């Protein structure tokens, strides 16, 4: 398949912190789980990311609705790359939101 990473926010946490991420999503980012665990994933994001494009998952978190933009995020060393995400909201039989789970992909090209 096509390379990808993946990553859960704590949705039980009022700003979705990062609780687990997947062995690609470090390699890609440059960043170390001691520097994303328990934070927001916004921190990947820059002087370029749009923000109405950032607008539609802040309003899909809070409608707790799944949903798939593309943003200019940025590797720790500063270095632009283009991720395309996909964020999917985990909801408890009571249909309370628990979790959301995101895909990120370099579409660079
Ligand atoms: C980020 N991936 C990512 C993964 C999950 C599971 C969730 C819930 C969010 C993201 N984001 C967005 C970020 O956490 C935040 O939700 C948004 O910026 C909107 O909220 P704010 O308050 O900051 O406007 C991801 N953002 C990225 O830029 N890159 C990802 O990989």
């Amino acid at each position: 398949g096509l390379r990808h990473t993946f990553v859960v926010a704590d949705a039980t946490l009022p700003d979705c912190p990062l609780v687990y991420a997947s062995e690609g999503f470090y390699a890609m980012t440059g960043y170390g789980p001691d520097e994303v665990l328990g934070h927001n994933c916004r921190f990947l994001q820059g002087e370029g990311t749009d923000p109405k494009e950032v607008q539609k998952i802040r309003d899909a978190i809070k409608k707790g609705e799944a949903c798939s933009v593309r943003l200019l995020n940025y590797r720790k060393d500063g270095t632009p790359f283009w991720n395309l995400l996909t964020v999917t909201p985990i909801k408890t039989p009571d249909g309370r939101v628990s979790k959301f789970v995101g895909v990120q992909v370099d579409v660079t090209s």
